[PDB]
């Protein structure tokens, strides 16, 4: 058995599927660590860190894709890497099949086994391996508001959390959820009036709890969503539906009677986003006019900040990497229900019923496969 990393290759990708801490764990039960050099440097991991933990160090991603049993990710596999999927080999990373055709046939035809880490499920329903990523965007989001926020940046140039006789941001967060919480948390942190809008009260009685009522919270209807938004210095946008797309709850009618400067974040872009007038950038130039309002809609924001999410993302995943890597696929996912939910593929069969009916293809049921 040997486990194989290769350097992420999507754009401005800078984390990494594993640390030395885990490198560390696997050659310790006995299985070889290959990793290709460079792999970790976007996330502050030399390759002497590498090696001291006991990885073998790969000139090359093709040698990594070529001896590697088990192959972890960060991202989907891209065009460029379709040539290197291999029907022996189980691949486990994030997915998000129903978004490509592509990438779903490059799978089937490889006959290669994989493991999205996004469809990975506890019984409590909860999404362990998704969870720190809507962690780590909910807390960017506030960030990253507060500083489009800046008349120099083309924002309404309102300081989050005012100063003294001076009215803070007045920042509405959509989605009471992990990206939602983490989003009101940090944005209220830095001072800003922070309102949270669900459907589910239960999470607004929960964030209710948490800050004594320092966080508002109202109830979603469209009439408190309309009014709340038309008031907003920055919106964030965290209505991410596990599955297919993502609600347009803001729309560019709304948009256009917002006040002028404001800052709209989606974080649900990788799903459409729940903005009407969402389409999805990039680093490069992240925002875009609506109407007077700014809006954010980076995909994949995790990634610029590779030091932390790399963590966040390998100590959720360590413990199912170990358990692939002692006993293989089939036995890891008898054993354990919540990554057998992760189960994408294997030998040409598409087992998840969503991705399949999402792309109106056939769908193998994943118990034919594990019994
Ligand atoms: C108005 N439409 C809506 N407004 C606010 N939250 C919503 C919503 N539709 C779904 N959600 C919430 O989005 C959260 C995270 O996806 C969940 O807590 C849902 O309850």
């Amino acid at each position: 058995m040997r486990v194989g990393i290769p350097t992420e290759t999507k754009n401005n990708e800078f984390r990494v599927a594993i640390t030395p801490a885990g490198v560390a764990e696997l050659t310790r039960r006995g299985h070889e660590v290959l990793i290709q050099a460079g792999a970790g440097e976007g996330s502050a991991i030399t390759d002497a860190d590498f090696k001291a933990a006991g990885a073998q160090l790969v000139g090359t991603a093709d040698q990594v894709w070529a001896d590697a049993d088990l192959l972890l990710k960060v991202k989907e596999p891209i065009a460029a890497e379709y040539g290197r999927l291999r029907h022996g080999q189980i691949l486990f990373t994030f997915l998000h099949l129903a978004a490509s055709r592509a990438c779903t046939d490059a799978l089937l035809d490889s006959g290669t086994t994989s493991i999205a880490y996004e469809t990975v499920q506890t019984a409590d329903g909860a999404l362990p391996l998704l969870a720190p990523m809507s962690e780590v965007a909910g807390r960017l989001a506030a960030q990253v508001g507060a500083y489009h926020l800046m008349r120099t940046q083309g924002g309404r140039g309102v300081l989050m959390g005012g100063v003294p006789g001076v009215e803070p941001a007045d920042v509405v967060v959509i989605g009471a959820g992990t990206a939602g919480y983490n989003a009101a948390r940090i944005a209220n942190g830095m001072g800003a009036t922070v309102t949270v809008l669900d459907i589910n009260i239960d999470k607004l009685r929960q964030l209710d709890a948490e800050f004594c009522g320092r966080i508002h919270t109202r109830y979603s209807s469209a009439y408190e969503l309309e009014g709340a938004v038309k008031r907003a210095d920055l919106v964030i946008g965290a209505v991410l539906v596990p599955g297919a797309k993502a609600p347009k709850l803001v729309s560019n009618s709304l948009v256009a009677h917002m006040k002028p400067g404001a800052v709209l974040v989606d974080i649900a872009i990788d799903q459409g986003g729940c903005f009407e007038g969402s389409r999805p950038t990039t680093y490069d130039h992240p925002t875009f006019a609506v109407h007077d309002t700014l809006f954010y809609c980076v995909a994949n924001m995790p990634a610029s900040v590779p030091k932390t999410s790399t963590y966040a993302l390998t100590n959720a995943t360590m413990p199912y990497v170990l358990e692939l890597a002692d006993h293989g696929w089939r036995a890891a996912c008898r054993s354990n229900p919540a990554l057998a939910k992760g189960l994408s593929t294997h030998e040409g069969a598409l087992l998840s019923e969503r991705v399949a009916t999402d792309l109106g293809v056939p769908f193998t049921e994943p118990a034919s496969v594990l019994a």
